[PDB]
């Protein structure tokens, strides 16, 4: 029944705007875990861990929405894989 685990990392207009607080909050509505963070080179980053469809919605949102006042130019998804349970018991940003 079948988790999955997917590193993300966010360009665009994605800090000073709350992106972290939005990505985790999102995360737990779709019932992810995983973590957000932000990088030395201002992108947002973190992995997203769980049923494929619950994921799939997260990257969709990660693609478009984040924060509002954010400005998303590319999600690059990497590392896409099969897991046999969830590293995560939560959502965590990473600060």
């Amino acid at each position: 029944n079948t988790l999955i685990s997917v590193d993300y990392e966010i360009f665009g207009k994605v800090q000073g705007v709350f992106f972290r607080k939005h990505t985790q909050a999102e995360g737990k509505k779709l019932g992810l875990v995983g973590w957000v963070q932000n990088t030395d080179r201002g992108t947002v980053q973190g992995q997203l861990q769980g049923p494929i469809s619950k994921v799939r919605h997260m990257q969709e949102w990660l693609e478009t929405r984040g924060s509002p006042k954010s400005h998303i130019d590319k999600a690059n998804f990497n590392n896409e894989k099969v897991i046999l349970k969830l590293d995560y018991s939560d959502f965590q940003i990473v600060a």
